[PDB]
């Protein structure tokens, strides 16, 4: 076995498989290779007969490990078999494992693949790597799926329901798949993952100039396997995460590189990311975004109000439209009557086209002068506020619509007829932006904006259009937000409307919410909830208890979202929200999430501190439970320590009133 | 053009397509035939190179219509057209249109298909019938999944962030697809389906031998259909549902059965059906099973609490297993200090095997005499008291694990590898039950059994298992119930534990629960919230306030479902849940649903009447609304009126309590 090791790390490679262990040197901590199949990678390719077919290369019919430099071992699959014995002639990969020489950091590399007479598709390299064994090893997978979950790789107390559901997905296919790069979707939004136990961690990012998809397995034995066939896996449930290197399309350096961390968590996976994701200029913070701007200050303490008027939707909707009349009493009333101190008023609605075209301020809900009026008075509290902005979309229903500035493919066709809401070529964004966007800042002297949709993700179709619309709202200085948002758009916008979690997503019953792109990126963008799930609405991701509660553990702030006819009903979310979180977000808006804790065996008791000296304790669960101490945090409780040293304590209670 | 008609419809057959209208003739309404492609069927099959391919069966070379007999108009379509110009030559699709003579009722049946040297796969006949014009009909398809939803045919205010996740899912993949019968997935609960505008409704019963699925469209255009030509769709927005006979599968009778109800709606379709369904033997009225065992009286009123120590899934779990008196201890404060009048007990770990071996009484937990000391407590107060059982697992956790039980499909392949809670053939079921169920209630002096699983959906592939199994429990005249249920058991049990919603589901997002199971069955089957989503938890399906409310117009009863870490927390629900739910669960549980109403255009205002003379009216979202005479409803409010005529009002509030 070729052995590459420093004074962190230690890496046997088996010469008869090309599968590899790492002993982490500090803990002791030995990463097993593929515990199922002693696999080294999985490759997808075609047959003979031209059928896909998935293989373990590691059977291939010539495998060569080379030690090549003093870092370095070169591996090579030769002639991969397939399973009714025939060879896949002419097909090879070539990897590397590249040691560094000091720190505990192997870089993982598929440097060529050959493909023959035959067509490659998935590589999973390294296979079923970095695995914890299920209620062996007490840890958990870490997975920045949107802002982030944990899957634990053991079972655990938790409410009945909730845990025939945990329990049931490790057994089926819930706990198995794949997720995609930096999607507004089910996908990842920072380019690493990791797995953990009580000893040692070990995090993976992916190299700049690549997508690969990650396959994760969460507890699952792997039937998945074996269902076709009607047989019962002869496996043990472990947890691992794969990359799958795109061999049809990729065209990056197919890179990971992996770090070793004693006694860390994902919690110390986040601060490793962090500093890469200071070097590839992602992190500009929201100090320096107030140094060049000083009303980014209005965000800290602010309540993001959405006023959805049925717009972009539809133009002037019976029973769902407002005027501007009625923009500014509903202003006026979160002011005089609210007594809310900071907010952002976002008013869906205020144009009688439709998006793309954000022009002209609507005749018909009052006219220009009235929506001065509203935009006036919230100036005057000292209320940031956009109108709703889209540049990407081609509506159906608009009388406007025309494919004229829809993308079509290499055979000429539609691209997008199935998302409505992007539509429009990137290439064209800036120029409709450009239409009216400098009217209505001079004419409503605006001092923020919000542009929907088009930086919700970051794909490469089309990124030369957004980052030229990106650059285009930079320029005018404005507080700015987008819907979502991804690290890459994080230099041109002060806050993101989202970044938080799908209600119906992979893993929702075998993960918990962590706050990892906030413990990234909390210094560097503001977050704020998503208008379909907001803090007024009562869904899989909770109540108003839990969402203001989870709001001051992630550090984010709160979403008031509403059609008009419901403003009467929001009051009490708006009141305790004002009394409760507004505080808190303001005191933490500009601080680094330092760290996050589970402290109770149920995962709903949770501590997180801001270096700005606030430590938020919160339980997210029915039942009072105690921490260290003897300190109990009472069901739906929290307990605050702010900067001034004041502490903070209470809970929600749903009442009965009978009359 | 051939014509069948009645005194109350008129039926136009085109002779060119087989294509055929239904004028309603009291109202003049028209339904019509396929609006997109004017298609009577969609064919599935393969072509001449052997790819699967759907084709308008209206294309065929070769079609005849003619009146076989008075009432009878007989189609053949002959020799489908592919879309390349081929013939599937000697393929032939038989159907009959058979208009009753008095009656305004119409069935439609395939009667005969052949597929020469093809493969025929789904056929959609009729294809695109009964549908609704989205914007311009006000109503709704009507879908009994599970308790059952409508989908409205129009855009009507709601939140906003509902209100864009519901309009954009009526442009993507989220308003198309198919559902099946008689599951405890995300299938129909009844065999039928309908539409209605402000004018008139339709409904289809599928025939009792037959298992087609059925296809809906909700307020979609068809681009579903051209996204992979990359063309925008020429259709309108429709509603429809159409029937998917599986010609590959079906043995049965290819026969739907429509019936046109002048100014109806999805009361009237449930109404109809609940003819059906007691013609079809299903319906054992609650007052027929109260007569024959007067311990049913136990469960008006009842609190049904099911105490989960992480059984079935582990044996003795530390951190989640309650020993006999601690059960004991639950059940005395319960009665004692929450003074809860009537409960079903239901524990959850009570075995030291794993199922399906439901013995011995576990010596771990305290042994026999403390859990017979536990149930003695239960009944001396008037409780319902059951454990857990279940005789189809067959877990790999298990030491007693054996392939043996499980059953293996016509290729020899173990059945249901992937779904480890129903492994066990049917057939050995009885078997497994007969080995403790007697000696457990002869011990204990049972009174109440549930059992969980088997009985959960309705497939053909074992029920002459499932129905020796049902006979043997039933023989034991226990008040008894079992997971989730479906029609086909209502003769067999006192409850369903289920029959409610999923959390994650096809439809969510533009469709509203209605009571449609119940406004058949709630004579004849009592039902309570399902384990996994229980009353006590925050999820997809609302809050307490919500499920509380939804419980009274839906007329089911609180489920309480909890780890018993949890039990301190549950006390204000479980107090909530006694003042409120259950003297209204008391008075309506062995009435009629006779009506359910919306009465807001959000729909979350709703008016439940029941035959003994109760009416419920709720308000299931934040803001204060308004209905007929000025009545004011509070936001997540109330307003009963009771059988003697007295009057309860009322709502919950969610409060900050701040030291
Ligand atoms: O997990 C399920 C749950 O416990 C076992 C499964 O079946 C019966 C209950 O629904
Ligand atoms: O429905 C969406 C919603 O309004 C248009 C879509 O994109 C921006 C907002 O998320
Ligand atoms: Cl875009
Ligand atoms: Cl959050
Ligand atoms: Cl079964
Ligand atoms: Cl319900
Ligand atoms: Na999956
Ligand atoms: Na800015
Ligand atoms: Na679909
Ligand atoms: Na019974």
């Amino acid at each position: 076995p070729i052995v590459l090791e420093n004074g962190k790390l230690n890496i046997n490679i088996d010469s008869k498989t090309g599968c590899f262990s790492v002993t982490e040197k500090t803990s002791g901590h030995v990463w097993k290779s593929d515990p199922w199949e002693n696999a080294a990678g999985l490759l997808t390719l075609t047959d003979s007969k031209g059928k896909k077919q998935t293989v373990n290369i590691s059977k291939s019919k010539k495998i060569e490990v080379s030690k090549t430099a003093k870092n370095t071992v070169s591996l090579k699959f030769i002639d991969p078999v397939f399973e009714d014995g025939s060879v896949a002639k002419g097909v090879s990969i070539a990897t590397e494992l590249r040691l560094d020489p000091n720190n505990a950091q192997l870089d993982v590399e598929v440097t060529e693949h050959r493909s023959g007479n035959f067509t490659l598709y998935d590589l999973r390299y390294p296979a079923r790597a970095f695995s914890l064994k299920t209620d062996e090893d007490k840890g958990a997978a870490v997975i920045p799926q949107k802002q982030g979950v944990i899957c634990p790789s053991y079972i655990f107390p938790m409410n009945g329901g909730r845990f025939c559901k945990w329990d049931d997905a490790t057994y089926n296919n819930k706990s198995q798949g794949s997720l995609e790069l930096f999607n507004n979707g089910t996908g990842l939004t920072m380019p690493w993952w990791g797995t953990y136990n009580e000893k040692s961690a070990v995090m993976g990012i992916v190299d700049v100039s690549a997508r690969p998809h990650m396959q994760y397995n969460i507890n699952n034995n792997g039937q998945y396997l074996f269902n076709a066939k009607g047989v019962m896996s002869p496996y043990q449930r472990i947890v691992f995460l794969d990359p799958i290197w795109k061999l049809d399309q990729e065209k990056g350096k197919m890179r990971i590189s992996y770090h070793f961390i004693p006694g860390g968590d994902y919690v110390d996976m986040a601060k490793v990311y962090q500093k890469e994701a200071k070097a590839r200029g992602h992190f500009v913070s929201l100090q320096e975004k107030l140094k060049r701007n000083p009303n980014v200050n209005k965000l800290p303490g602010a309540i993001y109000f959405g006023i959805y008027g049925g717009y972009p939707h539809y133009v002037n909707m019976p029973g769902m439209a407002f005027t501007f009349d009625e923009l500014k009493n509903i202003i006026k009333t979160i002011h005089d009557d609210l007594r809310v101190d900071k907010a952002f008023v976002h008013a869906w609605g205020t144009f009688s086209n439709f998006v793309p075209h954000n022009y002209p301020i609507s005749e018909a809900l009052g006219g220009p002068e009235k929506l001065k009026a509203a935009v006036d008075l919230a100036k005057s509290y000292g209320y940031l506020y956009s109108s709703y902005h889209a540049y990407s979309p081609m509506l159906e229903n608009d009388p406007n619509f025309t494919t004229d500035l829809m993308q079509r493919d290499a055979e000429g066709k539609l691209m997008n007829t199935g998302s409505r809401w992007a539509r429009v070529d990137p290439k064209f964004q800036k120029g409709l932006a450009q239409k009216n966007i400098e009217k209505e800042i001079s004419y409503l002297g605006l001092e923020a904006d919000i542009t929907d949709i088009t930086f919700a993700a970051y794909r490469e179709n089309g990124k030369e259009g957004r980052i030229e619309l990106a650059k285009y709202i930079d320029s005018f200085n404005l507080v700015n937000g987008t819907e979502h948002g991804q690290e890459q758009w994080i230099p041109y916008f002060d806050m993101f409307e989202g970044m938080t979690y799908l209600e119906d997503r992979p893993l929702s019953v075998i993960s918990h919410p962590a706050p990892l792109f906030n413990l990234v990126y909390h210094e560097a963008i503001a977050n704020f909830g998503k208008i379909q799930d907001p803090d007024n609405e009562v869904t899989a991701n909770g109540d108003f208890r839990i969402k203001a509660l989870r709001s001051m553990l992630f550090g984010r702030g709160t979403t008031i979202f509403f059609a008009p006819y419901e403003f009467e009903g929001m009051r009490p979310m708006i009141e305790m929200a004002r009394d409760l979180v507004s505080p808190v977000h303001k005191e933490t808006f500009y601080s680094e999430l330092k760290s996050h804790e589970y402290l109770s065996a149920d995962y709903k008791v949770q501590r997180s501190r801001f270096s700005s000296g606030t430590e938020v304790i919160a339980n997210l669960g029915p039942v009072a439970q105690k921490i260290e101490g003897g300190i109990s945090i009472p069901g739906y409780g929290y307990r605050i320590q702010m900067k001034d040293g004041s502490l903070k304590t209470g809970h929600f209670q749903v009442s009965l009133h009978m009359d």
